[PDB]
């Protein structure tokens, strides 16, 4: 079972999917100087009103919600994408302390955190088939600073203590992912992968300029949450990230001058 910690991290995983060392992989370095504004490429739409959320989950690598895409409720379409794309699930990656933690990296910059909220595309009918298509998902991400509390996390953190350990599970009905958004929609763009096993190589990559900031207190109860199993040596869920993979022949566009 892969992980993050020396013996089945990052390092380890392309042993069981070779697709690691492949030609796009993610996450990636986000050099600004090297992107270029591409002016055929649209605004965002984000249309989060209907979002129907189900339950918030420790699945041993992060924690995430989960909404019904049933149907068209919460979508993302515009910006670089064709047709319509469904949220699925969030889900974080954080530090162990502030200076690190997030996927990708802004010239070289690590982030203390980074949300990651996953859609798929709906002419594949379902997640399983969107997956094995190379436009099956679109993947939005967020970077989080420490400083100012994000209200719209609160609910989220207050029920971490619920789901400590992997498999932990918990009602999370209406929650309005909305909240975790930041004014601005300017974002970075780039064919990817999955950062996770199996990797797979079926996502358009959003990357938002402008992160959230939440606060210390916030970000302290990610850390107090546990990769293992319930009555296993505690071993702390942190430094839940994979490091910057190899850009090679991609481009990463800018939707802003
Ligand atoms: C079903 C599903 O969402 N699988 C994912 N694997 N990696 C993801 S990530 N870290 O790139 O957002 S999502
Ligand atoms: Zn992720």
């Amino acid at each position: 079972h892969w992980g993050y910690g020396k013996h089945n991290g990052p390092e380890h995983w392309h042993k069981d999917f070779p697709i690691a060392k492949g030609e796009r992989q993610s996450p990636v370095d986000i050099d600004t100087h090297t992107a270029k504004y591409d002016p055929s490429l649209k605004p965002l739409s984000v249309s989060y009103d209907q979002a129907t959320s189900l339950r918030i989950l420790n699945n041993g690598h992060s924690f995430q919600v989960t909404f019904d895409d049933s149907q068209d409720k919460a979508v993302l379409k515009g910006g670089p994408l064709d047709g319509t794309y469904r949220l699925i699930q969030f889900h974080f990656h954080w530090g162990s302390l502030d200076g690190q933690g997030s996927e990708h990296t802004v010239d070289k910059k690590k982030y203390a955190a980074e949300l990651h909220l996953v859609h798929w595309n709906t002419k594949y009918g379902d997640l399983g088939k969107a997956v094995q298509q190379p436009d099956g998902l679109a993947v939005l991400g967020i970077f989080l600073k420490v400083g100012s509390a994000k209200p719209g996390l609160q609910k989220v953190v207050d029920v971490l203590d619920s789901i400590k350990t992997e498999g932990k599970s918990a009602d999370f009905t209406n929650f309005d992912p909305r909240g975790l958004l930041p004014e601005s929609l300017d974002y970075w763009t780039y064919p990817g992968s999955l950062t996770t096993p199996p990797l797979l190589e079926c996502v358009t990559w959003i990357v938002l300029k402008e992160p959230i900031s939440v606060s210390s207190e916030q970000v302290l109860k990610f850390r107090k949450l546990n990769f293992n199993g319930e009555g296993e040596p505690e071993e702390l869920m942190v430094d839940n990230w994979r490091p910057a993979q190899p850009l090679k022949n991609r481009q990463i566009k800018a939707s802003f001058k």
